């Protein structure tokens, strides 16, 4: 009887590569928890009891033991959405038959959505609405580049979708928030988007227009960038002059926000720059400059090396004296030896490096 | 009571990266079979009853379940040898609690040996020698640039083993087919590779020179040249004017030996290059010219193409006027649009290609 919801995941993870080999898509690290637990501590916040997890391919991935997660947090995952080629209808396909008595509209999500997350949505929109909150809506600059653009008048409803317009309808661009009443479901065998063009024409449709960021994370140059809009927006969400976190293994100092996982050891001088975060166990030198990077898990770091603007592995363990920036992505339990220059260099996981590369490239 | 062998195979596969991925580089196949296969074989013609895998890491790879060879063939794997970090010796370290009250030599294996194997050294140097068979060796012309010469003079007695030597004492290099008996196991915590100094102070070491080729199958160009090597020396082995494989869906041209699997269709028109392998359920287009390369499982392959010195992955789907050439690897559940010209590029597993690529490199 409780309210349910949707989480649309089905894919492979061929964009973000180099570090999905070790683990899925969906279970990848963003800041400090997995990409999709931020997802269910918003749908918990809203008051959810389960998530329908919409795998394309390998269901028993591992995920299913490896979700720890679900034990706690009083939330049970049933994985009951297996996938044979079809169109890109989930709910239509397989989630359509698992309903359980649902009575209150069930969210739909992506996976690579981060935003502050109203999660008043089943209480807005609830003024008489047939299908509350169709659509969800925020700003963008580029009108004309990424297209699709829903556009919204002055009334709370939408009737027609233009892909390239010419003309400035709006400037709105479908988030991927979804919420459907139960009598949405109808069995359509593959199909239109979701039978949105008909959605819109019996004219109940309606778009909630967002203030805050949005973009897809699936790109490690969309995780950065993902990663610097988001940080500021966690001011009030967790524990972590600039006090974001200032003493932990000695006088250091961060020049902005970050993150740092309690257990870590940061050192004795080391400088932790702007929108950066740090796993658990982790291991920083007496002296560093963390820029705008993220270090994941169980990871050494030596003294006096930057990391600009890049990834680490799980288990990496990083040299002493290197220089690691740009968009590159270390892959799990990769080791770099002393005073190694990576710029932009993606390597593959449990390799080895130890020479420079002054060009963007790829280490097998 | 029955006979017992050692397989070393602890090793992470790192070399051969492009198509281990999704197998453990135990198993993937080599011309037409698993790379461990050729050696359960062989040591069944010895007349041995169960094998001792040394995996390094992860024991449990999904390689139990996947070893379906177990249950036929009348060889059980027990799989008994998970490694701590210790030193490189296998035997000693884990194997020298199980025995099971041995009572004839067993035999120790690399996994990337590929030879004649000559299986009567149980029966041959039995002339009262204590360690039996204790060292392999085999001619190669490089006496200087592999270095470690095994030295063997007119009695079949080795004495001194020199690392780089100056002096031409031999070209006999240690081919990594070793047979040890039940008394040479002693605790020795981490080590000179199987005490192997001490072993001939004590005088009892013996090699046995091959007349077969040998190489160590590592790297895929080293792949590539051990096919054209091994593919000569099975003429009396299996079952494939050349008639290794002429008629089977069309009247095609084979110009040297090759190994065609019967479930295959090879098409109309097609020149099956010399020293090439296809694999079950394979699909060859009408005219194509796969030459000095591997086809490995259900794989499509259109009209026109090439493919020369290279391999192609498990179920890849091959467009049909491409041109893949030199030592490129093509992983898993890849597929090429048509007219591609792939030239020694590596691509990682379920990625799509539709351009050119001139120059060697990988594709994320």
């Amino acid at each position: 009887q409780g309210m349910r919801a949707v989480i649309l995941v089905g894919g492979f993870g061929t964009r973000l590569r180099p570090l999905t080999l070790t683990t899925p898509k969906p279970l990848v690290p963003f800041c400090n928890k997995p990409m999709i637990i931020h997802q269910i501590e918003a749908l918990k916040a809203v008051g959810v009891t389960e998530v329908i997890l919409a795998v394309a391919y390998r269901p028993e991935a591992m995920k299913e033991q490896m979700d720890e997660w679900s034990r706690k947090l009083g939330v049970s995952f049933v994985f009951s959405v297996e996938e044979e080629p079809l169109g890109t209808a989930g709910p239509l396909a397989l989630a359509r038959d698992i309903l359980m008595q649902d009575d209150k509209p069930f969210f739909v999500l992506n996976s690579d959505v981060t935003c502050t997350f109203p999660m008043q949505e089943l209480l807005d929109f609830h003024k008489a609405h047939g299908g509350e909150g169709t659509i969800m809506v925020s700003q963008v600059t580029q009108w004309e580049k990424y297209g699709v653009v829903v556009y919204s008048p002055q009334n709370y409803q939408i009737e027609r979708f233009v892909e390239k317009p010419s003309r400035f309808l709006g400037d709105r661009i479908n988030a991927g928030i979804y919420i459907f009443n139960k009598s949405i479901l109808d069995r359509i065998p593959p199909i239109e988007k979701e039978i949105f063009p008909a959605m819109a024409a019996e004219g109940q449709l309606y778009a909630f227009n967002l203030e805050g960021f949005w973009m897809d994370v699936g790109q490690p140059k969309d995780y950065i960038l993902g990663m610097t809009k988001f940080i500021p927006s966690l001011v009030h969400g967790n524990r972590e002059t600039e006090a974001v976190e200032h003493q932990r293994g000695g006088r250091f100092t961060v020049i902005g926000a970050s993150l740092i996982d309690p257990s870590a050891k940061i050192g004795d001088g080391a400088v932790i720059g702007p929108y950066a975060s740090i796993g658990a166990n982790c291991v920083i030198g007496e002296s560093c400059r963390i820029d705008n990077a993220a270090i994941l898990e169980n990871s050494k770091v030596g003294k006096g090396t930057m990391v600009s603007r890049s990834i680490v592995g799980w288990n990496n363990r990083i040299g002493s004296w290197c220089h690691i920036k740009d968009i590159s992505v270390l892959g799990d339990d990769v080791e770099v030896k002393d005073g190694v220059i990576l710029i932009g260099t993606k390597v593959l996981p449990n390799k080895d490096v130890g020479e420079h590369r002054f060009e963007p490239g790829i280490i097998m």
